[PDB]
């Protein structure tokens, strides 16, 4: 069973990386980041989701954990101090495999797939954003504003809580789209509410205009030209989690947001 | 196959009901608002309630079916001048039927349950509202404002969407609480985001000082003394329609708020 | 120069208080709570509001002064060990006095003015709450949801916070009307930007079919029945303060909901 | 008494502005683009904001007027079929002026001042937007998000209504600031609010990593480079309308956000 860790690359979490590596030396566990089982992310949640990045080509192939050497993450619960329990357990241990949903970005022009596990944003290139929304091949509005936020159940925590989205528990495969500065009156009308998809539906944007929008994906951003359609739908692809002990999803959302 | 029909009472309603009656006479067709298998809603969304409520005893017996009189509902989806047609295929046809989640609603004293079709509020006979927010036995919160709601799935475009809930599809087995107008300083702190629980998912309030509460479920208010506890969780009784037409949930959610 | 202190009530602000009035009488400071002129609270915000509709009828005649024994309120802000610095500097002195704006709430059936030092809030009795919105004898809406809420500028820091409101700074003279989880659909449309209204503006308030409402001014809530209209505007009068610091209101803001 | 006039450009627009030039040929006034004293936007809002800005020199001397060929705007309220009628009374009348406040914009390097019609907005370029925000030189909060927006009176009908903002009455000298998507947790804390400021208070933005921002004054968008000071004020200049009728401010949000 191989294992590999990424680190934030400061003076804690390199001092951290190389005690568990120490540790990891008296087990039989040869450390490969080429092909790995086990990926260990010291940082934050940044540092969580470039590791998620660099092997999301072996989703099925990995179990992720991460340890957080800032604030507490939502991905990397764990301790700095307990990573000698950690490094004593994911060893000799069985422990139990968690599995959040993803979501699949699909962009063509004149195709373009992608794996998120916050969200997927898009904006206009300078001009205004103008975009009609299609829902399972029906037209649902004609936004206009700064663009639109489409979000995973265990990324509603991040992007999508500052856009008033709802917070959904991680056990639910479904996507939440959020809107970005709307524009409303007497002839634009846009819904307002954030919808909550389930698995199996589409949602497509398809410009009005300008075809040049600005797509980012989790922390990676980018832009795209000539953009035909832009295609939301929850990925058949899972993350897989280790977990060692109890952490509800709700007391991560308490701890982080309420109290510590 | 027995079947029964509701009327909104006005003059409009009525007229369409008998009509129906007299169509439905035509064939073998029995009435009967005992213990019938097919409910027939005229009026609007709260005639469909009130429809739904009468007979929330047989729910896996009755197959409902709502037609709107007024505007257009997310029950009563049946245009007036579409009866005739819908009183034929409703008694030689075969249909199919479609299922949505509801919600259960517990209350104990020093118990009594309640389902719901749209939503459960909670509010503070006369004084301020604080509660405890207790998820699956854990504290989450201490919540104090005007008071909270507990959506289901097709009940978020109600209560929930004027609360900033996001509308989910039907299809998911959930219920979503929204806060209504809490306080948030430097001392009281709630999370503000709506939140979304899955099936199998416990969420309980509790009381800090009065114990005096204004429960509501759908259309039906009523006051409770000296509660000890309010208990939610996703029902395993579903309700039951029938369908004749594709008539998707999000086409429904825009010729109702965008455009028809 | 007369003076007068209310308290809480509790353990705490009453030995407060009595230590205060033993300091007066060091000084020919006479204590009568009749017709005096340097109103003490003691305690919090709410002891305040009730201090200041305990002489509403002599508000140029009287410069109210807070102290807090709880939290750090918004009119209550003086720290308790400092109320012996207070006692000296407000017999001696000649200090300097600041004034805040008030609303006017006038209520008819088939006249009853009111002073309200935070907000009045209208809502329904029982039945859903549906007015029409006239702005200097101009309809401009037809609300409908749970209620209306009209602050005045300190209030905007209470109940219109919670609302979604705007903070204004207390050297404005205006007031602002935020909505209470309006409906919004394709046939009923609110504006949902809270409104702010300058001096010598009428906002007021028309029934479309139930005529009960329950109107609440500040903490002091009420019924009224078979009502034709409620009227809003600045008030003439004002609320008078005495200052012996520079505390910015601004800065009251920062302590209260930042860090303290 | 000069005059000119900017047209949109379109087929609508240029007809329209040669058949005023033609009716204002009748009588003897001077076309002028150089120094004029009437300036007249034919088209939308954002022609007005463009006749607006060509002139930013001149407000005292000129008293502004739009005609609006698309929709109805705020700054452009005169139906084009009503011009006939406006070139006889903007030529022998003399009608009255109204004055609206405006924003200043001072950016300070290692300064630039700007007028605003509607508002000002910073982001970052690039990296996560955070800055310090100083009122009246005390710290209040650490903003950290998408950005914010500084808006005026008579803008708060526009981007700062998208934020959330309220709509101020334009006869209220002030300056309103509303947040673009904030992160609020347990350690990152803003108020939230929108805060309205009056004449004489300085809100000053300062940079906390990153120095490079995304200034825009209404639809003027730039970017600056090692900025040290954002510093906001409502400006001593207004802009001057030329009101030949009674169209109220609050009648205008009206016709343009509920019906018409
Ligand atoms: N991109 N970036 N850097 C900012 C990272 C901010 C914290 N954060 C990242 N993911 C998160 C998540 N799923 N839930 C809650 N909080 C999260
Ligand atoms: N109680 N009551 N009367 C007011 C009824 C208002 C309309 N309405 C009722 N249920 C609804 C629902 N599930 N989705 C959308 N709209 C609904
Ligand atoms: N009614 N009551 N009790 C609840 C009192 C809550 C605190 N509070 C009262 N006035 C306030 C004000 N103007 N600004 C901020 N906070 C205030
Ligand atoms: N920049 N740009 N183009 C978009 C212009 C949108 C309409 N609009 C411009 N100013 C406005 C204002 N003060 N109140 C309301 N609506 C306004």
């Amino acid at each position: 069973m191989k294992y590999m860790i990424t680190s934030k690359g400061d003076e804690k979490s390199d001092l951290l990386r190389l005690n568990m590596i120490a540790g990891f030396g008296e087990y039989d566990m040869e450390y490969d980041d080429v092909e790995p089982e086990i990926v260990i992310s010291i940082g934050g949640d940044g540092t969580f989701l470039s590791a998620f990045h660099q092997y999301e080509e072996r989703l099925d192939e990995i179990a992720f954990i991460g340890i957080h050497t800032g604030h507490l993450g939502f991905y990397a619960d764990w301790r700095p101090a307990e990573a000698d329990k950690l490094v004593k357990l994911l060893a000799k241990g069985e422990y139990q495999k968690v599995s959040y949903p993803l979501l699949k970005t699909t962009v063509k022009y004149g195709e373009a797939t992608y794996l998120a596990l916050n969200e997927s944003t898009v904006k206009s290139s300078g001009g205004p954003f103008v975009v009609d929304v299609v829902i399972n091949d029906i037209h649902f509005e004609r936004f206009r504003g700064d663009g639109l936020c489409m979000s995973t159940p265990s990324g509603t925590t991040a992007y999508n809580k500052s856009l008033g989205g709802a917070l959904m528990h991680p056990s639910i495969e479904a996507m939440q789209l959020t809107e970005m500065a709307s524009i409303n009156n007497r002839v634009y009308r846009t819904i307002g509410s954030p919808l909550v998809f389930p698995k199996h539906h589409v949602v497509s944007l398809q410009p009005v205009n300008d075809k040049d929008f600005q797509i980012s994906v989790d922390h990676l951003s980018i832009l795209h030209r000539d953009v035909q359609e832009i295609r939301y739908e929850v990925s058949a692809k899972k993350i897989h989690f280790a977990r060692f002990r109890s952490f509800p999803f709700w007391r991560r959302v308490h701890d982080s947001f309420i109290e510590d």
